[PDB]
């Protein structure tokens, strides 16, 4: 995240720093040409402006090649950690015998990782939501699955416990916790 | 190499100068889109034991990824275009600028030298069949790659080339005001008036 946050600021400045040098070095050159005819200016001036229609959507692509780029990374991350965390929980239900609350720590750890894959998700789509309504309009059924997807994983990990019903009472309260986020 | 190109000033070489700029910038560009997608779809494979969703999202990135390296293209291109244009446009106007002050000052003179006129008068309809052929030459390469964006350019390409055929007629009518030049060098004038025609 941070890593991100460094080269989205570095993007600023970038796009910021030539966005008002090639302002300055066309309107030098409107300037050497202010004793021609007002038709010659006209054309220059639509030049410039057609320049910095190019160069805005040459940032916003920038911009966008660096958020493609961290939402991938960021999504191989939350998959990766919550695979981990979910062998790690079977492992210690299927141990012999399963104590509650080795059980609980690797139950926490799944339910806490899906809980970021949640997180992230909404804080994202919020944010197109803010910024871009139509790329928030395209992507609202795919939010929408994976928040499905991630709800079930939750109960479908739950379940498991109903397989060891003793141990589950003992950690009720516990889980009830964890389940209030 | 291309961004050399934006710091050049305008010259007789400045044709070349941008075809070549326009060729180093389509293969930078292919270059960066082709190392991106060798990059992405190793992606693609590391995920493979993943669900059929997760590797959707993947590859939708991918195709996101392609989207926007192909709008910086596009509008780095515009910008080497925009400049180019801008920089063709200003050397034709002042040839244009300099052929008609000699065309002019050679039909004050006293006397009219006919043929001085004519000489005069040849540089400055060339100047501005220069321009027209440009003007015409450029709307059809936009008109072969992006139709849409000539069918907008077509009122300003067709008013510009209005402008010339103005400044064309009103320039050949002060030779009415020198009515013995204008018998002598007839001939010329009516080839040099259908040059190009």
């Amino acid at each position: 995240h941070a890593r991100f946050q460094k080269a989205k600021e570095q993007l600023e400045i970038r796009h910021r720093n030539r966005m008002d040098r090639v302002k300055k070095e066309w309107e030098e050159a409107e300037l050497q040409a202010k004793n021609l005819p007002k038709a010659e200016r006209q054309t220059l001036i639509q030049h410039f402006q057609a320049m910095v229609k190019a160069l805005e959507k040459e940032a916003a692509s920038e911009k966008q090649q660096l958020v493609e780029t961290h939402l991938a990374r960021v999504e191989a991350m939350l998959n990766d950690r919550r695979r981990m965390a979910l062998e790690n929980y079977l492992a210690a239900l299927q141990s012999d015998p399963p104590r509650p609350h080795r059980i609980l720590q690797a139950l926490r750890r799944y339910v806490r990782a899906e809980n970021k894959d949640r997180l992230h998700t909404i804080r994202h789509y919020q944010h197109v939501l803010a910024v871009d309504p139509e790329k928030a309009a395209q992507m609202k059924s795919q939010v929408m699955t994976h928040l499905h997807v991630i709800e079930e994983r939750r109960n479908q990990s739950l379940s498991l416990l109903y397989k060891v019903p003793y141990v589950a009472q003992e950690i009720q309260e516990e889980i009830d916790e964890l389940l209030q986020e």
